């Protein structure tokens, strides 16, 4: 390892989050950070988050469509193809089995 | 305001910072994070990051291909159509001109 990636987010689940296996745990979740403007005028940033293991595991049996969660993890840029077949680009916020942190608040 | 949207990267640049104007000045550069693990691969993570105003004009004049930097901001994910007119979004990491860090390293 070489280098810092770290990224810490606070925010709400925008929907349930989508738990899947392959025969590992993954789990899928977007939270929202929003900021305030005044000429009231709002800002929700969206923020693709993905976890592993027993985290993505304990993500299933309590998190919900309005929890509120702490997230420590890195950023990944993964690339896929849509169905036009070009190869386009993702960035999600990963949270790694050893080394991610994530924690429900209420 | 609302939540918190945090990023700290500690990494070295892949190129010459690109600085343009508008408007206040604008800085892009991108910068790497590597790292590795067993069964040994190494995967270089590569950040598009943008400053604005003192800092952008700051990183001009001192960041080059091979420094090493601090950098503390906010992820921010952009919308936008292409020429041939399909969606895509670019996810950086905005450094407020106000609350966002940046500092060279040696």
């Amino acid at each position: 390892s070489r280098g810092v990636n770290k990224v810490i987010l606070v925010g709400n689940l925008g929907q349930d989050p989508e738990v899947r296996y392959m025969g590992g745990a993954v789990a899928n979740l977007t939270l929202a950070t929003s900021e305030s403007w005044r000429d009231m005028k709002e800002q929700t940033e969206w923020h693709r988050v993905v976890m592993f293991g027993k985290l993505a595991e304990v993500a299933g049996e309590y998190l919900r469509k309005g929890s509120q969660v702490y997230i420590e993890g890195q950023l990944r840029t993964r690339k896929w193809t849509d169905q036009s077949g070009q190869e386009r680009y993702t960035t999600e916020i990963n949270v790694p089995q050893i080394g991610g942190v994530m924690q429900m608040l209420g």
